[PDB]
């Protein structure tokens, strides 16, 4: 629960796996400063949550051009993407294409 605002970081494209199996993570937004962008999310995900090496992940700023990311419900990189000062209940989701089947 957040005061302002707050946004769902969660993995859809098998992403979890990465993370042995944690897709939804919650973070709420503090009301202020708002320091909760796609940039800094990824990097909590990455350095903490990546059980796996990185380097089949995203790059350290938004993705990679392999892992898509659903702003809320569209395209990150038309949106804003790593530099969002986020939406109200934004779905953050991160789709690897990288295999689609």
């Amino acid at each position: 629960s957040a005061a302002p605002l707050c946004v769902k970081v969660e993995f859809g494209g098998g992403a979890e796996l990465l993370f042995d199996g944690v897709k939804k993570h919650q973070v709420a937004l503090p009301g202020q400063e708002e320091p909760w962008d796609i940039r800094n999310l990824l990097v909590w995900i990455k350095k903490n949550l990546l059980k796996e090496r990185p380097e089949l992940f995203i790059q350290g700023d938004s993705v990679r051009p392999g892992i898509l990311v659903l702003i809320n419900d569209a395209d990150w990189e038309l949106l804003g993407e790593l530099d969002y000062q986020l939406q109200d209940q934004d779905s953050i989701l991160f789709i690897s294409t990288l295999h689609g089947g």
